């Protein structure tokens, strides 16, 4: 259910132009949606010392299921719903999301994928991040966004997600190709996978790895389409086909979609459990490692 695909980018240009004509409102609302692993940056207090104007803080550990034993999962339609509601976010909204990684992108697809995993179409993130809205002198500021409370009905689409089970039968049926878009060393098994506890690296059985970052320019624009479809055929990924995007904890997977998605195939599902779902509950059968192990 969407046919004429709605922009999944928008330039830093665009985005200034409309905060400097007003658009910020009912009509337009602007998300900081960064984290950053334990130990490392504070994005919270990134977002309070310097945000696009009128643009709020969309915190992913809160608007997830916090009751799971698993990483970075979907909250309920309702969870989302009252989330972005309070943000000022309506099903009327264009949403815009940005994130302050370091090469210009890396939660801000995430959030993308969640508002149309629950049925709203209108969301673009930031081509080139944060990072280019600094590097060109955009405007930005510390004043306190307060935006009206707004009503938004969340509605799961079921396509655009898959679960442990469905992933299962599908090491079975073939009937997807599974992609990762974890670094290739945590992919293969041979560099650990971090921020867990007796959590081996290594992939599901069946999969190809297309790291996520190099979906990216070194500027941290989004590739061309004609060089994303280049890499999809490289890696012998046929966009023609049914295809599942899983990582480590469904956030990465998202720019896989996104990719995809800019090459005109919306379809892509994302196993939201992904990794650290995958070998808490798989028989280790089902997965290789390079040491092996």
């Amino acid at each position: 259910v969407h046919q004429v695909l709605y922009r999944a980018l928008v330039s830093t240009k665009w985005l200034a132009e409309s905060v400097r004509a007003g658009k910020v409102g009912p009509g337009l609302r602007v998300l900081d949606a960064s984290w950053y692993s334990p130990g490392t940056r504070e994005a919270r207090k990134e977002y309070l010392e310097r945000h696009v104007p009128g643009a709020s803080f969309f915190d992913i550990e809160e608007c997830r299921d916090k009751a799971s034993p698993y990483e970075v999962m979907l909250p309920s339609e309702a969870g989302f719903a009252d989330y972005v509601g309070s943000l000022g976010i309506s099903n009327d909204t264009h949403v815009v999301v940005y994130d302050g990684d370091d090469l210009g992108s890396f939660y801000a697809p995430r959030v993308w994928w969640m508002f149309r995993v629950f049925g709203h179409r209108t969301v673009s993130v930031l081509n080139g991040g944060f990072r280019n809205w600094l590097k060109e002198g955009h405007p930005v500021t510390s004043e306190p966004s307060r935006p009206e409370p707004a009503i938004f009905k969340a509605t799961l689409n079921r396509s655009l997600l898959k679960t442990y089970e469905q992933v299962l039968e599908n090491l079975e049926s073939k009937r997807f190709q599974l992609v990762d878009s974890r670094a290739q060393g945590r992919y293969l098994g041979t560099q650990p996978e971090p921020d867990a506890v007796g959590l081996d690296s290594g992939h599901i059985r069946g999969s190809v790895n297309m790291p996520f970052m190099n979906f990216l320019t070194e500027d941290g624009f989004e590739k061309s389409p004609e060089e994303l479809r280049a890499m999809f055929e490289a890696k012998k990924v046929d966009l023609t086909k049914p295809l599942i995007a899983t990582c480590r904890k469904g956030v990465t997977a998202c720019h896989i979609a996104l990719a995809a998605y800019l090459c005109g195939k919306p379809d892509v599902a994302i196993y939201d459990g992904s990794w650290f779902e995958w070998f808490h509950r798989a028989p280790p059968e089902t997965w290789v490692s390079q040491g092996k192990g």
